[PDB]
């Protein structure tokens, strides 16, 4: 027996934002909502009324003349409820049409030449969370028992991130993410072993809600900013060059 | 409380399989089961009919005229179980009297001089999957609450291994193994984690059933079969030698 | 709904040890028990009487005439209840009084130099054991949500420590502590990860009592037995500093 | 914490049939179906679709010119989900906006002058199943802790259902419903007792549909089709009075 | 593997509460608390600080005289922590050293001679809830695996309280308890088959408390406040008697 | 998913007696254990062996010549496993070819008439106990959704019975038999309840098994022996009447 969260959702969103098919989906991490206060013709669905949803809201609408969808707030491995967290949520944006995720987040920096500030595009990952969010019975309306995780980080929008930073004057390292339970922080041991693994960037999320999209089908393009407008312009950049 | 499955199953196979002590028994992975259809005076019995057997069968009879047990389909740790999922069957199999397992399983090579078609002999491995089999109550009738994991992969049978493969034609490399939760495959950065870890080869199953193997007190023998004729001679040959 | 035991234990304790405020908690590992024998007025109490506490007794009194708390005996991971074993009990002596932890534990060394019989201050963490023991609904009346294990293993109390070994004649190394689930023993691949890793001492405890420490702010102090009179000295010289 | 799927219902269902505020409920019991066929403007939704339904669908129109809405298909206790059943979709009436749930249902007469084909209005009953709907936390949201069964089968549509069935010429006997688990049919000794007991109707059903009714002030109507065309015109009468 | 809250709670009452042994527990129902406002000496504790006891306080001290221990409130069936709700708290009182239960309850009445007002002391009970306390393995510690209910209701403390009752001018009807799960009342229907049955008094309680006390061989004492100043003179006057 | 345990027993019990088809199946309550002492051929396995079986053993052979298969022991509701408890053991005599399950119980009598010493040839019977053995998903190997409990206590059985009866020289009345969830036992209100509803005999057991049996359409024959020589003749003489 599965979930039909995400079916419920997609008929439950045709109420409040009707005749709307998303190209682009957002997890607004913490302190990056603000963002989703340009969108154009924005209407707000409590994550109360969207089964499957991380209760702790979700934005439709338009930016950069892009018809969009947003999250602002996200679950965690943390709160005790597994890996699945993130995926329905993450179903649900694929069955509204979306063809590519566009997950942010806040995270630490394992390179002492990448600081707090900066912007960094990731390129892949490790999971060190306990086993995964497909773990348990598969569901085949979704995607396959098996999948690869290969160019999980879509290269190609990659690319197009590296021009857009060009373009507005800023850094945009690439790096390797690599995420940890929490909620405690890393003990700095914890980070040299990060460091010795390959690792760039550390962080509590992304790995779920990534797995989850790649499962159905769907890019990925992730950025973490670093805490120990760049961001707005950034993805505006982006949406602009995928119009 | 605890499983008194293997016991039923010593039951339930004396039924099909009168008068019968294995000695050997095999875990035949993915595309492996052609072997089991060599097996002389073969009688096969359904996973489901044997209580605690990972149902998706099991096949008992002679081979090179050594008393064999051999399982066509194991469990997984990704099925959504937990790590116990095999160690009922691996119970049976000491209490029928087997003095060794044979395990055997797809992988990937960490090892770019090892690929595709290659055979490689487990000599050890890293366990990555969250926790293991015994943790829990000990179950006194089966093993001791601490264990010891030295020689795991038995050295003296895998100098046999050694012997056969030179008297064949191929080469079998030895090799770590080190376990993967899955369902989805591994990412790049995960695989070059691997590496620097001391990793040979890579795949989703092997410990759960090694470390409960261990416990009970049953030597173990592992070989991967490199996925990204010589099998069957390999195991052929080691059963002549044993016999 | 959270767990009210450690405020339950409160009350129970009053009852077999009226107006005592202890100081100092200790956790006694495997052989370490003998310690508990040389407490002033000591009065034990079964763990069977104080919920929360990992059933397999609590010893209360007076050690080098500072009031002191003892646990003769912990709860694990690999006993099944998860990674908050340990958390009620450590807030139990959080809310007696307790300014800091004294965790001792039984361990293997990671490094040849340091060999059986030898005595680790452990100076930080690394932990591999699933997930961590504040995974869930944060309990607001003991500590916040997120927090740092930066200075987890007290520098100060590290320093005293080091004193107290020159101050009697023995060798007191520091070093990193990795955890491991267990029960079963690490194989050598695995210690050799450990070791790359950057570790120096592995175990099957600690870390959950740790990092349940910190959350609700109680300071922590811990040394590994590596089992592959001093220590008593150890600890009852520093006890002698801090009075 | 209390479900939502009564207020996810609401969402569903006006993506489904928007504007639309049905007057009465129906519930058709087993061979009732029929009746639907004759909606006005029918829209089906498939109990699939709407959480909280028990999934053995749903029918909104118009009939008579009355605004209605009609479950074909009901859950009983004997599926093994509890009392609670058929609280979410009574709730989900409730919120629609409905004034009055007309239920029917397949029954057998505990009085021999009334015999198969006959059917009975239902004046009061006997709850027989264990415990009832509300049992557990209070959904403050639509009802209060205690509630009165008094005129549960409003004794007002009662009197209408006498002169319907006046009007179109059979008998409209009142009776007493004492509900049974099941699945298994009555012993005849346990019929005995439920006629000494003051029952004249028996079924499965009914008593939790009603009493989830009564707790959010939604009034109830219920017909029992004694098993062991009028009831076409009865309903379409009643219908017509009320209209 | 069992309770042991009520050994528990016997630690934690010494604590505010010493060296006091309790002749008489009561239980005070609904609008009945006023009387503990009697108490001499009395020391309150919250259930919340008892584990077992039913979380909707507790109150030691003297009554006429006589060491007495009262429930301010009570647990029930309709909660949903099934027919055990009271058990934990009623072995509390055995464990105190009580020799008797004094539970009140308001209730309502099956006899047209009796009516609101009138108090009536029950002689005997008919369960009509699902199930019962002890259902579930046997706790040796408190009681046998079976045993009677005959004279559950002392004759001896029955005939006292008629006793008390003429003392002071008030009649003092003796009856047949039937418990009913609720929360909802009871229909007329099943009222009327309350008085076929035999029954006196209908409510939602006293049923779980009284035979959870017989297990453990406490006496019983009981009398409902018919809800459709006698009772304080009748507790009090019963109080004397005994003392 | 569905219980596959009688299957399971099937296996089990040809290797303790193979080519062995029973007719009739036993279920000896309380002191009737020593009756099955005088089984031909007598093979014992214990219900520790046999999945499904009510754990507190099995006796197979032929009695009077008729091949035979006998519960020493039986479970019962008030262990806290629901009503289906008896269940598997019935359809693993369904399963094993025999035609009629023969009952037997200690139990009380409702009428005066019939007292210590008397045996009860049960022809029906009164559920008290919460709920049935069929209430959940139906297991269509075994059995209908709903079916009937119409001549459940076989009366062609039953008047071979009476002829018995009369052939030994002991009275064999025919009763009413109503379940009692227990483990207290009735209040003597309750007990005229029972008398009132149309009751003959009381016990605690019964029908469970009866109710599974008839959902298999297994014929049922019921003895009780009322507690508060005969027995064995009754059985060994209805044995010999259909040998
Ligand atoms: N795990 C983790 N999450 C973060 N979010 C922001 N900074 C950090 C950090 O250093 N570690
Ligand atoms: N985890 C894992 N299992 C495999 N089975 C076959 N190939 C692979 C691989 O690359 N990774
Ligand atoms: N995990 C672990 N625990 C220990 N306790 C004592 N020695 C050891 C060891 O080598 N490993
Ligand atoms: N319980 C029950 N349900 C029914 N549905 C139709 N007839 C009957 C009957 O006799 N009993
Ligand atoms: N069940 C029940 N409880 C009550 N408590 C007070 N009055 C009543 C009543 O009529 N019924
Ligand atoms: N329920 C019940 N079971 C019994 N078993 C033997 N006697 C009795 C009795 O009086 N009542």
């Amino acid at each position: 027996q599965f979930s039909h969260n995400p079916l419920f959702c997609i008929d439950i969103i045709k109420t409040y934002k009707p005749d709307f098919t998303p190209r682009v989906a957002f997890i607004l991490g913490s302190g990056l909502g603000a963002l989703a206060d340009q969108i154009e013709n924005a209407v707000a669905i409590s994550y109360e009324k969207l089964p499957g949803f991380p209760v702790s809201e979700l934005v439709l609408g338009h930016l950069q003349g892009v018809p969009v969808v947003c999250m602002k707030g996200r679950g965690h491995f943390y709160e005790g409820r597994g890996m699945t967290i993130m995926t329905d949520a993450i179903r649900t944006f694929k069955l509204l049409g979306c063809e590519l995720l566009f997950c942010t987040n806040a995270a630490g920096s394992l390179r002492p030449e990448v600081g707090a500030g900066s912007l960094v595009a990731l390129k892949d990952h490790i999971n060190t969370m306990p086993g995964t969010p497909m773990v348990g019975l598969n569901d085949d309306r979704f995607g396959e028992r098996f999948f690869s995780l290969a160019n999980a980080y879509d290269a190609e929008y990659r690319a197009l991130l590296q021009k857009v930073a060009k373009e507005e004057g800023f850094p945009l390292t690439e790096g390797v993410f690599v995420s940890y339970p929490g909620p405690n922080f890393e003990t700095a041991a914890e980070i040299r072993m990060m460091q010795i693994i390959g690792g760039d960037v550390v962080g509590m999320s992304v790995v779920p809600e990534v797995i989850s999209a790649r499962h159905c089908d769907l890019k990925v393009v992730a950025v973490s900013a670093i805490t120990n407008q760049n961001f707005i312009n950034l993805i505006c950049g982006f949406l602009r060059k995928i119009a």
